[PDB]
């Protein structure tokens, strides 16, 4: 029966989930909130009509034995604190990027759920769960193309924030590209290098934007990566890839056409939260699912969540050093392989 | 909540809304069934780990004071007699097309319905729900293309089977049309003709395709419905809107490119059930939803059943007759506005 | 050496094809102009910089010994003329459209060339030399896709002047389609019939705009024309066959595409004259060509005129019976087989 | 009246200019040709029914006084000897792709131009003169898209023979690109480097391919150009410039589409020598009246071919060295401006 769940943090995209949860999902119901703010965790409770007590905490709403499983939707530096609680008390976890701010704490959050023998974890990576990257993914499996040699995507933003700063245009942007490629190409990461193109006039003196990132599988798939924030245009996420017999291609998301004063056109999205809309349901849904029939989580995993951590890590520091730069990826433990 | 549903047969489109509602959807639940094979409805009680009670008769579900609202999944010409039965016993009804094989039906349900004075009865006409008609709408409602002056659509399908006729390509196949143009472009059909090019090598002896359908509303619209149900390469819906400014256009469902063998290409879909699936779901949660929250239904009426049955009658004689043919509508009842 | 050629009417087409003729295309070189406003005449001699003598009419131009082949781009109405006068000339002649404004004009030009003993006469239906209009023909030739079955297209114009009447739909803009749809399948056209549309704001209330055609084939082919002379839009050509097995279709005019302001988009030709400037030059080398190589022309023939001059006719009355109307298809003399 | 050409070499190419000249183009004749292969350059005579005389060597051709201009379409390394011999003789001299086989080979002809006082020189780039490029070069000084900030292109190839080299990716293939990329954005190139992803199975073990070759610009562009010459798909050019407010994007070659065996899909050429067809026509009609109308011809000139020769040199060093190169390039002599 219904998979009882409890949110650790309420912002934006825990009213989200919750909603999602409550409003759109089958199997499941909300019945604990926290944080931080008693205020306002009271306030989503109220929004949504829940049967949820309201703690104050990760210890005390991890306490409640009526909680099978939670959703951390903090704070990003909140995260690894309680996901490793929630490991020890032996809940499912759905954690919402990241996973911890450092390949460290993603790497304790590994060990923890090694020991536990199965998986509780998934990271929230909602890209492998799209239609499109699922349909390049059959391809690829099915060797359409032969082998994979090159991929060529964009990830483009019409305008960010004052606080928006060069880093995050790999860590909080690239990392969903980061953790799609390797699962699509089935293949780690090895090398970075980051390109800087002249500033864009809509980019802010203190940010890099756009730019261009370079990455090199161990395989030997070279990946070229544009990131422009400050497109003006729209949200746009491009990605080709290019393979020894033939190339395959993301589609552009649904829209009608229009003939109009001497064109012919489609929408592009202007708001990001429109763009994965039907994938963020997709994975909270298969969390439910596979707990529900397999007593444990099915997507991305801890490990995944490593693997972007390191990445982006490496990413920064070519972004610094203008210089080519090695991933540092432990070999993959095989409790995940 | 939990909106409480009865089940009138278990066929294939039954079954399929019994997993919708069990295993996809939200705030509802399956507790009895009925189907003319009494063991077949169990089985499907079995499959779907219902919890729920199987009936003879629709009579006796109908009795059943812990079912909310029911859906009519059985044989097309058996619909009409369950739906006015849950309109008597006062139960919300889903629908599924046809609502009664004749105008009169359509108009016995009508009357019955406005006697409860709310709206029990939802069609399950599942294209408005897709978001390309959304769209189409409300790019039309935005005035972005001025009036629409015609409409060009096909409705192809790769073949069919021995027992499929000439009067269900309008009767079965172009009703989905019929329905959700009137509702696109907010006017009333008044007319309609007939062309039949040379038949096909891939159509049976009997059928006449592909068939050319002429409609034109009391405003003046002029709509070209091409049907042809042994298209061979694929099922394809397509739909253009040509207004006095500019012209839209429904589109092709999501898909991946392809480059390979001197061949830039994308996916057409084989299967029907592909085609519109998340509109099957939200116009079931809409059914839901809207009962929940309003305490009646709002997607496709009564009244749009009989608009349907009426013009589709006008069809079938046009395809006899070769002439042009009058679609003769009463006006429609201040219930319905 | 050249291919000596005099112009019969110097307004705007004759002078685009003096233009290509002197100044483009292989072979060929302007010895006589002739027109009307005989200052025009010399003053194309000059603004061209040709060795041309300006005669006073046909009757000297054809007279004129040293004049090879001629090209007929004077007022409509006078074509008839011309070209009977240079087919007794013993001339060859290229004849922009209308061959002439009567069925039975159209045929006394096919007895005199029949007289002649060979070919004369190329008519300028430039729609055959266009690159995407030959590649349909090649994908049909080639059985790509099984037995045309039906045909849906569109000839959309921004707008007309004032001058421009019902009747003209279908004589000077339906009259490029027909022409091109029956060389395509090869087949002959056995009745028309017209349906109105609403009257778009666009239009002037004397004009009915826009129209739907309606055309079978002998063969029982099924095409659907939709002619909008006033669709503001752009300039725009769609031609799309159904074969029993699949679908072919005609491409957009080339064009970059453009991400800006929430849009991705392509342009749509604003003016007609852009369209087929290619398929122009293509036919007229044509002309040239086949003259010099054969002694005679291989383009569109008098007889093309001819059926193409029933059809409208057919269509005309079309246009004021509201009924369905036979073409009254004389049979194809051996000669142009 | 007629410009009188010469053609030095008659390989493939030569041929090619030859036919477009004697039978497509306007103002011009081949009066003289010369080649290696004796037999071959008179039997290109006969074949295209040339009234020209064969040398035995370029120096007889150009002493020629009734040549008034000469096509360089002989072997590569052999280009440098013709091209100055021209100038000395001053020849209005079209050069087919390398100008020279050298930066100094390039530099001589640049020096030897000077001293006659005007351009004798034009280089077949004829990428310049295709239709979709000069769209984009419309769209990108009217500033459509703001600043350039990056371009994203491809150079595909279905499959190479046994003699193609690494270093032949970019100095016969990408050399295309590097032209017509700094003619775009106006700006110089300043540093390249070259990156390797897996070998394809397509390739020969001798070859390296596909590569990655990445141009930073002066101004700060950055470019990513893939080359993949045994692609097997076909043979297809892809360009994308990003600019600060918008993207602008190459078109594809015009081609019919076709629905068909569950797939849309539009052809993609197989042959290199039919995606620019076209641009040859006009390129070669450019050269032939720049030079009557202006007694100087007028496309890329001796200095492109000088900047492509430094390019494709120190791509050839970034091949060797896996590092970051630098592009020497000279001050612009104000004659080139
Ligand atoms: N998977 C995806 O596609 C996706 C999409 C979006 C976000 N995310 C991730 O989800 C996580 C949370 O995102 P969110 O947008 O929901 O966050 P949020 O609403 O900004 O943060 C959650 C709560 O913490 C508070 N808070 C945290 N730090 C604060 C600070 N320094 N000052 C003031 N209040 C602070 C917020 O208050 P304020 O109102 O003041 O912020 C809010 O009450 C992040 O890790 C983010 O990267 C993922
Ligand atoms: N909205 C849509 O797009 C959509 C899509 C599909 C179907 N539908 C509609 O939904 C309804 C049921 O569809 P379905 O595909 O589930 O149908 P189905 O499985 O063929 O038929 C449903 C039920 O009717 C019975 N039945 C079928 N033919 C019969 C006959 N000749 N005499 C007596 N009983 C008969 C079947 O018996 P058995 O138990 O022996 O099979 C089954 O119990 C139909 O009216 C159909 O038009 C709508
Ligand atoms: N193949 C195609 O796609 C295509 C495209 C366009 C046109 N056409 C055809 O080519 C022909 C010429 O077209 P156009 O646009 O060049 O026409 P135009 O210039 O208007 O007509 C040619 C000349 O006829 C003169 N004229 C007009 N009315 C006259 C009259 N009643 N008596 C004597 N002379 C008269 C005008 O004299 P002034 O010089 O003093 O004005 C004009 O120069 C047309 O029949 C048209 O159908 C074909
Ligand atoms: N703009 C463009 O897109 C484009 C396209 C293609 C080529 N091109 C350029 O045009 C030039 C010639 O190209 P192509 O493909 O036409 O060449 P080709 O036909 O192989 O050679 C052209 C001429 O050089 C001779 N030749 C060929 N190989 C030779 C060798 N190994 N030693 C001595 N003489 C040799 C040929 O005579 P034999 O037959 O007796 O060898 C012929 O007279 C090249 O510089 C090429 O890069 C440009």
């Amino acid at each position: 029966m219904s998979l009882r769940i409890g949110v650790i943090g309420t912002g934006k995209i825990g009213k989200e989930h919750i909603n999602r949860i409550t409003n759109k999902l089958s199997g499941a119901e909300i019945v604990a909130v926290t944080s931080v703010n008693q205020e306002a965790a009271q306030k989503v409770v109220e929004q949504y009509q829940l049967n949820a007590t309201v703690y104050p905490n990760d210890d005390s709403l991890l306490a409640d034995e009526n909680v099978d499983a939670v959703l951390v939707t903090s704070w990003g530096p909140a995260h690894e604190s309680s996901v490793l609680k929630a490991i020890k008390a032996q809940k499912y976890v759905f954690c919402e990027k990241p996973l911890a701010t450092t390949a460290e704490g993603c790497m304790r959050i590994v060990e923890e759920e090694i020991k536990v023998g199965k998986r509780l974890v998934q990271v929230g990576f909602m890209r492998r769960y799209d239609s499109g990257y699922v349909q390049l993914k059959e391809a690829l499996d099915n060797h359409v193309i032969g082998e994979p040699l090159m991929i060529h995507c964009a990830h483009r933003n019409p305008t960010v924030g004052d606080n928006y700063t060069t880093d995050m245009a790999v860590v909080d942007t690239l990392v969903h590209e980061i953790d799609v490629l390797h699962w699509l190409v089935n293949d780690d990461y090895e090398s970075v290098q980051v390109i800087y193109p002249k500033k864009s006039k809509n980019a802010l003196p203190h940010l890099k934007d756009p730019q261009i990132v370079v990455i090199e599988t161990k395989g030997g798939i070279v990946i070229n990566a544009e990131i422009y924030v400050n497109c003006k245009y729209g949200y746009d996420i491009q990605c080709e890839i290019v393979g020894e017999d033939g190339i395959i291609k993301l589609p552009e998301p649904s829209s009608i056409s229009l003939r109009k004063e001497g064109r012919f056109s489609t929408d592009i999205l202007m708001d990001w939260q429109r763009r994965f809309v039907a994938a963020y349901d997709v994975e909270i849904q298969d969390f439910i699912d596979s707990i529900q029939k397999k007593g444990e989580v099915s997507g991305p995993t801890a490990w995944d969540g490593y693997i972007a951590a390191v990445t982006t890590d490496a990413c920064v520091k070519a972004q610094e050093s203008g210089q080519k730069e090695k991933v540092e990826l432990k070999e993959k433990p095989e409790f995940y392989q």
